[PDB]
Formats: C-alpha cells, sequence, structure tokens
C-alpha cells in the first residue's frame, strides 16, 4: 500500500470517490440551472449568479475530497459526470425545490459515508466529514428552503412580479 | 482617388454612407423615446434615461462609421434623418419592444455590410464591423429581449406597478 | 424562435453544444492530472498546481460559450462528462505530452466550429472564436511543446532530477 | 476527585500521560536529528532547520496535553525520555523515512487514545483529539511521504547532488 496509508479502509476509499462523482454531478446540475436563468425567455440575472455561485462551491467540495483521498494514500478513480435530468427548470420556484431535493440527496450520501467511517473506527475521516461536509450541507438546505417558503408566499411562479422581486431584493 | 485609397470598393463606401445614416436614425428613434418617458402623464424617469443613454451610443457609433470613411479615404456623403414612425410609445414594454425591432434591423445591415466587404476581399473593414459593431449588436439584443421578457412577466403595461417597479430595479 | 435569433444557423447552434462538452471535459481530464500529481508517490506540486490552473481555465471557457449559445438565443444542451482516458498518468513528461495532444485535439474542434461559422455567414460567431479562442489555444500549445522540449532534454522521466528541478524552476 | 473533573476516566488519565511522553521522545528525535544535519562532515542546513522545527511541534504538542489534563482534572505524572534509536541517521533520505515511520507511530497512539475515549463515552476528549492531533498527523505524514517519494526520485543518497539541491528547493 501507499506509504502514508494508515487507518484507511478500502471501502472507505471506495465510499470518497463515489461522493467525488456525487459533487462533481451536483457541480453539473446547478451550471445547467445558471444557464437555463441566463435564457433571453427567462432572463432572471441573480438567479442565474446564485446557481453559478453554488456551481463553483460544489466543484470546490470535489476537490477537497480528492485532496483528502490523497492525503490519506488512497487512490482517485474518476467517472462519467452524468448530464442534469433536465435542460429547461421551468421557473425559480421549480429550480430552488429541485435545488433544495439536490442538497438533501447529497446529504445523504454524506451521512452514509460518516457511518461507514465510524462503522470502520477511522476517526479522522469522520473529523473531515463533520468539519467541511455536514453543517456546509444543514446550511444550504436551510437556506433553499427558506427561499422556497419566500417564493410559495410571493405567489411564484403564477404572479408574474414575485419571482422578479425576489431576484432583486433576496438573491441582489 | 484619394492618396490613402487602397483596397476600398465605391460599394462599400457607398454602403457605410447607407449605414451612417442608419444609425443616426437609430439615435434619433431612441431620442423619441426618451422624451416620451419624460412627459407629466407617463413620468418613469429611469426608462427616458436609458432610451437617452442609448440614443448617445448610436451617435457614437455614426461618428466612428465617418471616422472610418476618411481613414480609408472615402468621402462622406449625408442624407436626411427621417422622423421616427411615431411620437407616442404607448407603454415601456411596448418601447422596449420597438427598440429590439431597431436593434435587430440595425444588426442585419451590417451583416450585409459584412458580407460585401468579405466579397469585396477588404479584410480591415470586415474586422472593424466585427470588432465595434458586430459583438456590440449582440449584446444589445440580448439585454433588450431579456427586458421584453421580466416585463411581460410582471404583467406589464396592464398591471400598474410592472413599469414602475421595473424601472425603480432595472433600470435605476 | 427565441425573440433575440438573428443569423444563428441551426448547425452552428449544435456545434455549440458539442464544443461546450468538449471544453467540459477537456477540464476534467486536467483534473484527473492534478490530482495525480498531488499522490504522496508522485508529489510533484508545482505540476499539480498547472493541471489545476489549466482545468479552472477549461471550465471559464465552457462558461464563455454558454453565455455566447444564450447571447444568441440557442439553447444549450448538455450531455454527460466522460471520465478521462486513464487514471495514472506515468510521469510529468507523459502528462505534458497527453496534455498537447488533447490541445491539440481542441483547437481542431474550434477550427471545424470556425469553416462551419464561416459556411453558415455568421460573422459574429466567426469573431468570438477567433478573439476568445484560436490565439488561446495557439499560445497554449506552443507553450506546452517548450515544456515536452524542456523535460526531454533534461532526460525526463528516467533522469530522476529532471521532474523535480522542471517543478520548481520553470512551473515554480 | 478533582473539583473541576467530569466525565473522564482515569484510563483516559493514564493513556493522556502515556501520550504525552510520547510527544516528548518525538520532540527528541527530531532534536537529534536537527544536530545530524549540522554537523561538518553532513552540512545541510535546510534539512537541520526543518527538524528543528518539527522538534518544536512535537513539544507544543506535548504542553497542549498537559493543559488537557489540567483542564480535565487529571494529574500529570511524568516519566523518562528515552534517547532516540540512533545518533547518526545516515542520510536526509533515511532521516525522512524514520521521520515518517515516527509520524505513523505517533498517529496509531493517537487513534487508540480516540477509540479509548469512544469508548468511556468522552466527546470532549473524542474532539480534542480530531481538532488538534488527527489533521495534524495527516498533513504531516503526507508531507514527509511526498518528500521521500522526491528524495528517492532524484536519486538520493547515492546521487550526490540530489540532497543538496533538495535542501535548497524544497526545504529552502
Ligand atoms: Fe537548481
Ligand atoms: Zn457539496
Ligand atoms: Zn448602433
Ligand atoms: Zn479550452
Ligand atoms: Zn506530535
Amino acid at each position: 500500500p501507499s506509504q502514508v496509508r494508515q487507518n484507511y479502509h478500502q471501502d472507505a476509499e471506495a465510499a470518497i470517490n463515489r461522493q467525488i462523482n456525487l459533487e462533481l454531478y451536483a457541480s453539473y446540475v446547478y451550471l445547467s440551472m445558471s444557464c437555463y436563468f441566463d435564457r433571453d425567455d427567462v432572463a432572471l440575472k441573480n438567479f442565474a449568479k446564485y446557481f453559478l455561485h453554488q456551481s463553483h462551491e460544489e466543484r470546490e467540495h470535489a476537490e477537497k475530497l480528492m485532496k483528502l483521498q490523497n492525503q490519506r494514500g488512497g487512490r482517485i478513480f474518476l467517472q462519467d459526470i452524468k448530464k442534469p435530468d433536465r435542460d429547461d427548470w421551468e421557473s425559480g420556484l421549480n429550480a430552488m425545490e429541485c435545488a433544495l431535493h439536490l442538497e438533501k440527496s447529497v446529504n445523504q450520501s454524506l451521512l452514509e459515508l460518516h457511518k461507514l467511517a465510524t462503522d470502520k473506527n477511522d476517526p479522522h475521516l469522520c473529523d473531515f466529514i463533520e468539519t467541511y461536509y455536514l453543517s456546509e450541507q444543514v446550511k444550504s438546505i436551510k437556506e433553499l428552503g427558506d427561499h422556497v417558503t419566500n417564493l410559495r408566499k410571493m405567489g411564484a411562479p403564477e404572479a408574474g412580479m414575485a419571482e422578479y422581486l425576489f431576484d432583486k431584493h433576496t438573491l441582489g
């Protein structure tokens, strides 16, 4: 094995590779969303900016897991990054709902990774996930839930000014 | 011919004179729009500011074509600047739709000028159009399309707050 | 069609979507390379930094094509991002040779896109490619060729100090 | 018991005392290494500086465990600090290999301490180890593995310039 490897289970290595792919997939979904709001028939620049930022953040998350894998003496194996489930995201409200679902899915994967690390008595990996991933996900989920709540109350998407004014006030 | 003239077709010279007139016409249309929004019964100051800026930009475009004509040793021949098609522009949404149409018309003229320059093997003129006109037009068209989309979604012109709030948030 | 669309062929739209995928693929290849040099048994930090920068640049290139597609009124359709051809890049010299090949492949695709835009009399798209893609690619190819030349002369990969000293002096 | 003591097992107290001794031992090993590279017949000043820094860091680690022991109401019991296994460390490469082994040994001890804290349901102690010790050790191990890899590739110790140039470029 690698000269640095210590207390690092093959299962954990495999699970980290899976998580890298999921974070890269999430980045790609956000990029798709960002583009949608940049269309001339949608034209919500602050929704576009918000989702592009999220795309860049999920990239960074993937890169930090790659750094971990090498720090522990595992080996990164990349897989195809699947295309997002859709090209047309329908509305600001629908995109925020889809983002909430995605973030909860990523959180579920991270909780399964923590359970594996706990089972394999790998405290460094448990601490890493907690320190850099789990509080970030809880914060993200709460922010997206707040956005969904506000858009729904305002009357989106049927009330035409709702997404416009949300774009200006909350996302601007 | 002029002592500076080289590789500059009489057709191209004539087409540049036509384009000068079209840019001056566009400036005048924008000025008309700007004034409309300054009326006491319309009273949308940021629409007025937006169209006055566009008027000044289209002037500048005309003046840059005049500079080109003299740089290449052509001769500027000015024509009457026709009055705009209307005095009353109806609404913020209607003015933005009319502006989009105008910008697409100007773009079409520039594409015809580029085709002529290409046919006449005039790379300096092709590059000039591309460098200073074609990307400017694509950007303008996309911005106006985004504005039209937003105003329509917000409910303009029948929803009375739509143009008011668009004036404040997007154009302010 | 889109309200902004003018002089934008369906073929060109499709070719831009293909190019977006190729740039995203290139970004992923560079990311794979970057990771490789971060392994404890490779341990060349400036090679890793160099390829991570290239990964981020190719992302940016993809995002600029997405912006173009929306500016012209085309519609972005994303596809799967295929995994790179390998996980183990063998040596600094081999990775630079593979990067040179990749950059030439991307250049070839851009030259085919320019030929299509020329055929379809789309000067804005021709100018865009030239302005933001073709000189960038020529510069990249020349830089990678210079790196390959230097590493080969120095004796890489068999001369053990060659990649070490190149990492320090050229990439540091 | 101490007036502050709460949820702090006698086993944990004993294990912390053991860890204090191990960190003091590691500091002493590093000091020995540092001195070696300061000899007139070895004369690698940046190797000497690197190991002296590591010596001072391992002191600090010991002192932080002493602070913990008193914060939790345990009592520090010091033991002899054994001399390092050798006086002559042979080469820069051999010292880095010996340091890697030592760091892995210290990590193993910390993982055993975390397992004990987990068994004894002592979350404050688990968190302390994770927060200040486990990520520090993973980082140290990866850095030493990278150094060993580079020195081996460069041809150390038989290639006479390898340690000289590594001292200048990596450690300088
Ligand atoms: Fe040197
Ligand atoms: Zn994430
Ligand atoms: Zn103009
Ligand atoms: Zn590129
Ligand atoms: Zn220590």
